[PDB]
C-alpha cells in the first residue's frame, strides 16, 4: 500500500487526479478521481487546454464499440466514441485490466485551461452511468478480472499544489488516527448516505434531520466545498456568522465572492465554530459523528481565505472540504462508508477533529428523502 500512497496530485479547487496508462503500448494520462460519476472517458482529440491526449489509433489493444456517448450538464458537456483497451494505474495495483473508455472528441465547460489532468474516473456504480448501466464503471471491470478487493480508501489532503492517496484494494493504517466508523451505502448508483443530525460548536440545528439529505446527501471527492440545501445553508451560516461575529465579513465572503485577509500567522482561527454531522450507524438506532473545524470551510488562496461551505439545491455534497479532514473508506464490497480523523489534518493548538461514537438516534431511516 506504500507504493500508493501520495499517489494523487492537484491544484486546489480543481480536483486530485491519479496517473494512468491506456493501451498498448502505454499511453500515460492524469485522470481526475471523481466519485460523484462513473464514466472513465479521457480526452482523445488536441482541444488547446490538454497537455496530452489519449490517442487510440496508436494502441494495439484498442477496441472500437461503435457506439457513441454524450454527457450533458447544466451549461456544459463532453461527446466521443465509446471503446476499450488495456487499463493501469503505475502508482496502484500492479495488475492491468480491459476497461471501457469514453474517447472524448468534443467537449465545453469540461477541461480546465491550466489543470494537469486530461480525464476523468467515475468511480461510483453503473447507476448513473452514460449512456446507461451497461457500461460497467472501471472499478467494476477492475475488481472482476482480479483478485483485487472491491474496496478503495481515499486520503485527500489539500495543501497551491495539492496532494493525496488513492488506496485501491485496501486500507492503510498510516493514512488515519482513532476509530474507523460506517455508515451504510443507501443506494449504489451515487455513494449515499444518510446525515441524521448536525450540530455547530457542540449545538443542535434544531431541524427535521430530513431537510438534511433533501434530496439526496453524497460524498464526492469530485467537489471542492461542503454543499448544503438552502435551509440547511442559511441555518448553517446564521449560526456561523453569529458564532464569529467579534469580527465582521461582507455579503461576498460568505457567498465564495470574496475573501477575508489577516496578518500572515495570526488568524482567529478560535472566533470559528466546527461543524458536526451524524451519520446513520451500522447498528440499529446507531449513529456516530465527524466534526469539520474552520479550516477545512476556510480554503486558502499574510493570508487570506475564502468561505467554502457554500449553498445547494441537488442535496448535501460532502466533497474535499469535508473529505479532507478524514480518510474516506468506500468499502463497495460491503454497502458501506467508513471515516477516520485523517493523519493529514491541519488542525488548531486547541482544537481537533474527529469521528466519535456510538450515538443513539432513533428513526434514522426517516431522514431518508423519498
Amino acid at each position: 500500500f506504500v507504493e500508493m500512497v501520495d499517489n494523487l496530485r492537484g491544484k486546489s479547487g480543481q480536483g486530485y487526479y491519479v496517473e494512468m496508462t491506456v493501451g498498448s503500448p502505454p499511453q500515460t494520462l492524469n485522470i481526475l478521481v471523481d466519485t460523484g460519476s462513473s464514466n472513465f472517458a479521457v480526452g482523445a482529440a488536441p482541444h488547446p487546454f490538454l497537455h496530452r491526449y489519449y490517442q487510440r489509433q496508436l494502441s494495439s489493444t484498442y477496441r472500437d464499440l461503435r457506439k457513441g456517448v454524450y454527457v450533458p450538464y447544466t451549461q456544459g458537456k463532453w461527446e466521443g466514441e465509446l471503446g476499450t483497451d488495456l487499463v493501469s494505474i503505475p502508482h496502484g495495483p500492479n495488475v492491468t485490466v480491459r476497461a471501457n473508455i469514453a474517447a472524448i472528441t468534443e467537449s465545453d465547460k469540461f477541461f480546465i485551461n491550466g489543470s494537469n489532468w486530461e480525464g476523468i474516473l467515475g468511480l461510483a456504480y453503473a447507476e448513473i452511468a452514460r449512456p446507461d448501466d451497461s457500461l460497467e464503471p472501471f472499478f467494476d471491470s477492475l475488481v472482476k478480472q482480479t483478485h483485487v478487493p472491491n474496496l478503495f480508501s481515499l486520503q485527500l489532503c489539500g495543501a497551491a499544489s495539492v496532494g493525496g492517496s488513492m488506496i485501491i484494494g485496501g486500507i492503510d493504517h498510516s493514512l488515519y488516527t482513532g476509530s474507523l466508523w460506517y455508515t451504510p451505502i443507501r443506494r449504489e448508483w451515487y455513494y449515499e448516505v444518510i446525515i441524521v443530525r448536525v450540530e455547530i460548536n457542540g449545538q443542535d440545528l434544531k431541524m427535521d434531520c430530513k431537510e438534511y439529505n433533501y434530496d439526496k446527501s453524497i460524498v464526492d471527492s469530485g467537489t471542492t466545498n461542503l454543499r448544503l440545501p438552502k435551509k440547511v445553508f442559511e441555518a448553517a451560516v446564521k449560526s456561523i456568522k453569529a458564532a464569529s461575529s467579534t469580527e465582521k465579513f461582507p455579503d461576498g465572503f460568505w457567498l465564495g465572492e470574496q475573501l477575508v485577509c489577516w496578518q500572515a500567522g495570526t488568524t482567529p482561527w478560535n472566533i470559528f465554530p466546527v461543524i458536526s454531522l451524524y451519520l446513520m450507524g451500522e447498528v440499529t438506532n446507531q449513529s456516530f459523528r465527524i466534526t469539520i473545524l474552520p479550516q477545512q470551510y476556510l480554503r486558502p488562496v499574510d493570508d487570506c481565505y475564502k468561505f467554502a461551505i457554500s449553498q445547494s439545491s441537488t442535496g448535501t455534497v460532502m466533497g474535499a472540504v469535508i473529505m479532507e479532514g478524514f480518510y474516506v473508506v468506500f468499502d463497495r464490497a460491503r454497502k458501506r462508508i467508513g471515516f477516520a480523523v485523517s493523519a493529514c489534518h491541519v488542525h488548531d493548538e486547541f482544537r481537533t477533529a474527529a469521528v466519535e461514537g456510538p450515538f443513539v438516534t432513533l428513526d434514522m431511516e426517516d431522514c431518508g428523502y423519498n
